[PDB]
């Protein structure tokens, strides 16, 4: 387990989306998650599941990529983390931007407080905080601290939970 | 000027990525600037500089693409036909988490003080701030805004202009 960003950038939306295809078709080979955003001239890829040694294989993928394609390439790694797979995922909305960014400020100190690292997202009225690396009882008191200023600032919160980092598509026919 | 938010969900990976490539081909077989993230089973399609017709008649074409890959669709619209959107993206890259977060206040304050929106993601050390509704006097000033920033806390940073059909990137 491990998480990968992979940088494209060129001119060419054609070889871009190319590139992305052949990507993403090595990710999943090596049993790799994809996650993808295509803005403008730059492509951002987001692996996870993969340890390092695949890793490095997806790396050179990314490198060859460069040459086929006449592509810009960066790629970055967590690099390894000692213990993982403790995840908890926090969405808050509401129509007051102050109100907001005084939960985001609140939640992320104490999600920093108890060790976990954060990521978030603001856009409109909707601000999403995903918090890793935090186990068990971690996540029931920053489930305390979403419900606190839930109430405090008057706005609406819900939660997704990783446990296990063992995730199960179910398919109906 | 008007855009566009379509969201894609469905079980079947493949299939949703079919759905995917059909969509942005008729997004940008018209007016069509398209931008697109996949997470999940959830695949989020933004379109911007749309009319008012040509929303309706993309709305058309996702409701077909419903029926033909078996996946839910919803999508949500806004407008219309205006001279500003004029969209800006600055990235910041800095090791000092305490002076990411403190250029983003800074750069905010700056981009809410000339009736701008923004819009703002913070992952490891990279912070990406996507600012809209500002005309290209305001885009140089805030412009000028993120290059002493980038003095101030010692830390990376790039913006790109898009106004069209033309964005540009600044590179330091
Ligand atoms: C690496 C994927 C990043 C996707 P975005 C952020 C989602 C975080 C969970 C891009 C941030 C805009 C500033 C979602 C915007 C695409 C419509």
């Amino acid at each position: 387990m491990g998480e990968m960003m992979i940088i494209f950038e060129g001119d060419d939306l054609e070889a871009l989306e190319k590139a992305l295809k052949e990507m993403i078709r090595q990710a999943r080979k090596f049993a790799g998650t994809v996650e993808y955003w295509l803005s403008g001239n730059r492509l951002m890829i987001r692996i996870t599941g993969v340890p390092e040694q695949v890793r490095k294989e997806l790396a050179k993928e990314a490198e060859r990529l460069k040459a086929e394609f006449n592509i810009q390439v960066e790629y970055q790694i967590r690099g390894s983390g000692s213990g993982s797979g403790s995840e908890m995922m926090i969405i808050f909305e509401g129509d007051d931007l102050e109100a907001l960014e005084k939960a985001l400020k609140e939640m992320i100190r104490q999600a920093r407080k108890f060790a976990g690292t954060v990521e978030y997202w603001l856009s409109g009225n909707r601000l999403m905080i995903r918090i890793t690396g935090v186990p068990e009882q971690v996540r029931k008191e920053l489930a305390k601290e979403a419900e606190r200023l839930k109430a405090e600032f008057n706005i609406q919160v819900e939660y997704q939970i990783r446990t296990g980092s063992l995730e199960h598509h179910h398919h109906h026919h």
